């Protein structure tokens, strides 16, 4: 029925921990508008979860598609 | 092909503004390990944008989906 896109750009990766001291690695989506960005997702990613979406370097666009019960992040076609 | 699979919970939701003074929704997503949480997905939403996805409420059970080139996020079942 309806949707929403959005375009997002990594602007940011960082190795962080948690307590069990497993590794995640923390990724920062924000939105360009105007020249400004914002926050729109953060992401905390195992090393192994990030070699099954495939590339996620900064400077990369994302689309996010916000649908009726699912958001969906991609790369730029 | 390859598949992960992360059950999440919305632990908390904030308003916030940019300097646009436009609203978001700051949507905190977290896993249970052990008992403690990570942080795992944090989304801003416009008031919209939520209603396009419909309910995600504090206290919801989320499914991250991670596979090639896809990242889905969608109520549990």
């Amino acid at each position: 029925s309806h949707m929403s896109l959005i375009r997002g750009v990594v602007v940011s990766k960082q190795l962080v921990y948690d307590p069990t001291g497993t590794k995640y690695v923390k990724i920062d989506v924000v939105e360009e508008k105007e020249k400004i960005t914002v926050p729109r997702i953060t992401l905390w990613l195992t090393e192994e979860e990030e070699e099954v979406f495939g590339d996620i370097d900064v400077g990369d666009v994302i689309e996010i598609n916000i649908e009726n019960g699912a958001i969906t992040i991609k790369p730029e076609s």
